[PDB]
């Protein structure tokens, strides 16, 4: 039986990075959006005219009904899910001192708490089936803290301390949690910043999709609990 | 003037023995709760505390909370996020309700107590702003994925608040502590602390709360203003990176 | 021009699996040895791989320039480099021995300058390098009866750290891989009933890594899909550390 | 009955702030160094002027055999050593490219080797009494890596791995181990454009400030603090 990842935000620009290459790793694949027919539609189309077969459906990951109601047509299409990657999110940006308690909320329900959102709706399945790979897509910025997002950092670091007790609570179920931490993208959304970027450029979604896919394959079962970070050398430790 | 400190919190086991290290370095201390009896023991004890009332989950609470603060001690030198709560659980069985109880208390508690200090301490360049974090934050905890998820997310908040307000004589930090010798922590039979707890620990003994005051009590000093954006870790070497 | 690696400790049980992957990744793979490299190179011949292999003292850069020598020759040139020699001299630290102690430092820690330095400079030149240095989970944790072993293996992550710095423009990149406890042949000789006791309750995935997923992830960091990896630890160590 | 501290490198910038920071709390304090007797006595006389009284002592802690030589002497007398400061150490700053073995190797054996030449001269004693504090100073460097010290990186970043195992060896016998690791300071040798832009808080640390951190370390309210890494870097790196 086919693997089957499911990818939040899977139309972004890592989103459908991540999506193209799981599915070239032979999975099945769907992907979640919260974007009007027409979007999704010329998004279908032009992956199944670039050999790859998608089915999309809609969620607001910050909400949890809404995630449920996501989840059962998933389930119903493919009849289980192997692979789930938290990528989907928003940035807030604001001072701190300019920062509205709007600002903090859009960005903790909806980056933070898909967490327990979206990933409560599978994991039943993976620990049943004794099997399972979650990726948690963090970011640099969880790590060293940025600038005007005191929000988008808090959500990210908190990430990962919801991938490592996950981890802990299903190691012994086949399933791994990772947080993977990537830098800045050359992505559609995104000389103050190069220059923080010892490797001199954007990293492509692409590259982290391999990562990734890496984590998901039948080779990355011993790590768990982890935070690959892929930032061109912008952070370490 | 004469130093303030606003301890959320403060009269919980942590909080109390924060609350105390802060008064003896010669801090006038507000202490936070959601009390009399408490106050009595410590004015009693030796100290003299005001008490105020508030919801850290509700900015509303905080920002009203702040105005009989300052209007009471003209400023807030000293901030001790240090309130937080448990909703323990399998992410199998956790709630909507026992995430969003931690999440609202343990991390908006970072955006809503301290939004309404931060104008004074940049105004006045000078603030000791210090987190509470959990060596559960980490490393990771079973049965708390959100307590871990909102402790973790703390040290984002320490981080990038702590290189906001850099250049303006302010601190940032982040503590996380392990096991302590609170009252709750206490009750737990003697033969399941050895046989669960202890083992952990690689001193071989609970933390006691006021060592963890003192430590924050340094950190709050001038001597502490080359210290930020860091997590300090007191845990007892159950955790080590 | 099919990419070449060298892989230090290269008949070891990580350094075995490691050199295996690359292989068969279809890198040309020269492995590095300090006895019965001739009964290693037969079996790995019957199971169809074509390794060369040398002797180096990876704690003497003498040796190690004489051995880059030899491979530089032999194969043209060194794209990716695995730092994987290895020794464990393990004492308390009260018991432990400046023999102990020296020993572990030269060839564990000094190893990463001696050989580093043959094969910089041709990376440098092509504008492209992979270096994947090996840590250690008690690197991380640090671990009883290691402070020898602790010390090198720390040490690694800050020499990968300055040299992904240095090298990050010149199309390098360089990482720590840091794993747990590996079903080797040595480790596989305890006992399950002491490895039950004793190593798998540290361990919350509940098995051994097995040696060739480490070498796994460590093929995908060579790669051109891992370009913008570098500075980084990757911890494989399936849950026993996390931070 | 007094506690005794034996600070390494204990008159350079930063050492000497430890040791005034020290004494100042109450500890008898020895200091070592490998600097000519004119430069030492001095050193000592100016303290001297200031009201405090050290003891100093030749080392040089790349040789185990000295460090055995130093301590018997600390040891005869102030009859014992309660807390080690390992903060004596080297640059021999150079590209990779360009690094010798030389710079490699003086960097490696006196920073890093320094934690087992030292340290075994004193782990015994501490171990007897069930006390002791051992910090041992890293640097913001071994953190983050920097450009042309690709050797104080790693034995910097070696030292932290040293905290952590001998925290856990004597975590039961009363002692603490960390690892203190301070950013750019304010010693003599800085004062000697490409800095600050990377510190946050935009100006050199105190030694002092480094030394006030390292006093509490050291202090009773420490104990449960072990096998940590104590950043004090101006915000210069963070997680």
């Amino acid at each position: 039986a086919k693997r089957v990842a499911f990818v939040t935000g899977g139309m972004g620009g890592l989103g459908a990075a991540i999506s193209r290459r799981l599915h070239d790793a032979g999975m099945a694949v769907a992907v979640s959006h919260s974007e009007r027919n027409d979007h999704v539609s010329t998004w279908l189309m032009h992956e199944r005219d670039a050999g790859r077969d998608f089915k999309a459906y809609a969620v607001d990951v910050a909400d949890f009904e809404s995630c449920e109601r996501c989840a059962e047509k998933v389930l119903a299409d493919f009849g289980k899910v192997d692979v789930l990657i938290n990528n989907a999110g928003i940035t807030r940006d604001a001072t701190f001192m300019k920062m509205t308690k709007g600002d903090w909320d859009a960005v903790m329900r909806t980056d933070l708490d898909a967490m327990f959102n979206v990933t409560k709706q599978f994991i039943a399945g993976m620990v049943e089936r004794r099997f399972g790979r979650i990726v948690n897509i963090g970011s640099v910025n969880g790590s060293r803290g940025a600038f005007g997002q005191a929000n988008y950092a808090s959500a990210k670091a908190g990430i990962h301390g919801f991938t490592k007790t996950l981890a802990l609570e299903t190691a012994k179920r086949g399933i791994t949690v990772n947080t993977v931490s990537p830098g800045y993208l050359a992505t559609a959304m995104v000389a103050k910043i190069l220059p923080q970027i010892p490797v001199g450029r954007l990293g492509r979604p692409d590259e982290v999709a391999a990562l990734i896919a890496f984590l998901c394959s039948d080779d990355a079962g011993f790590v768990t609990g982890a935070d690959l970070a892929i930032n061109g050398g912008m952070h370490m430790s």
